[PDB]
């Protein structure tokens, strides 16, 4: 399971790598320096990858919330790629 500090302190390498958080979610740490939240899921029923947002715009807590929302859509038979992820307000945006 990831922590805020592991996420913050992860450094880019030569090639992209994934830091897994569980339940299909990972942080992609890209050599471009950017950090992407992603969810692996199955639907229709191929394996797919969902973008959940960009750190630090989206925190680890925020990413887990967006994962949860995607799992709810999946459970209702809705492809979670149809969702505008930004409609999930972040904890800071809430402020």
């Amino acid at each position: 399971s990831l922590t805020d500090s592991k996420v913050k302190n992860a450094k880019s390498l030569e090639k992209e790598y994934k830091l897994t958080d569980g339940f299909g979610m990972h942080l992609l740490v890209h050599p471009n320096g950017s950090k992407y939240w992603r969810l692996s899921y199955r639907f229709e029923k191929k394996q797919r990858l969902l973008a959940l947002g960009v750190y630090p715009a989206v925190s680890l807590a925020d990413a887990r919330q967006r994962r949860d929302e995607a799992k709810k859509l999946l459970a209702a038979g809705i492809d979670p790629s149809a969702k505008k992820q930004a409609d999930n307000k972040t904890i800071q945006e809430k402020r």
